[PDB]
């Protein structure tokens, strides 16, 4: 009994670096206790995310994530059953480039 | 003027190597440049996300091939989303691959 959820979203046009850092730090905290793992990819106003865990916990955050106003167009979440975890060890691995971080700075 | 965008998420074939990844990018670069396809590829831990932007038909034609590709599977796609402006202009194939992922894909 273990599942994954994959979505693509368009980051708020006004998204700052502070916003990104907040998203990451909350996720770290929640996924940690809530036993979720995965990765968050940001570049140039686009989010990809992969969440994995128990269907219960994923549904929990995914309802929260969708309400979140730091992005929009939260697009066809692809709910796949998984045999094993893919990001064991990463309660939230951010993947954000040096350029992208510079941008969100300006 | 007439730009659409396509997003998908893939599962890398379980025997995918660093060389494979490198082949996927160089092919993409060469092609996307000629086809005016811009976008980004993210790989980590067996997972691929990609965002492609360009004129409707170019996106459509590459996506048929991307889906044929044996180096991955379970290609869940996102209906041609129309876009105001490009987002990765200049980038024909911006790659996201961590140093850790680089280590693993390069093991055996
Ligand atoms: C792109 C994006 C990805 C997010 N991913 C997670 C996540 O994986 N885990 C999580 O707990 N919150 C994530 N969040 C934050 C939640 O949407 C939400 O802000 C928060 O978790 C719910 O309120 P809280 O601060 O009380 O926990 C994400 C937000 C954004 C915009
Ligand atoms: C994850 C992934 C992403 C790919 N992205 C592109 C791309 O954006 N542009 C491209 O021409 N080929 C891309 N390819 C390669 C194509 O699937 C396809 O194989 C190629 O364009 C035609 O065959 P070839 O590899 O022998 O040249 C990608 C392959 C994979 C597995």
């Amino acid at each position: 009994d273990l599942v994954s959820c994959s979505y693509r979203s368009l980051a708020a046009p006004d998204l700052t670096l502070r916003d990104l850092l907040d998203i990451v730090e909350t996720s770290q905290a929640h996924n940690a206790r809530a036993q979720l793992t995965g990765a968050l990819f940001y570049s140039q106003g686009v989010f990809f995310q992969w969440l994995e865990g128990r269907p219960a916990a994923v549904a929990e955050v995914m309802t929260h994530i969708q309400r979140d106003r730091r992005h929009s167009n939260v697009e066809i979440l692809a709910e796949e059953p998984i045999a094993k975890r893919r990001f064991a060890g990463w309660h939230m691995q951010l993947s954000c480039s040096e350029a992208d971080m510079r941008s969100l700075g300006l």
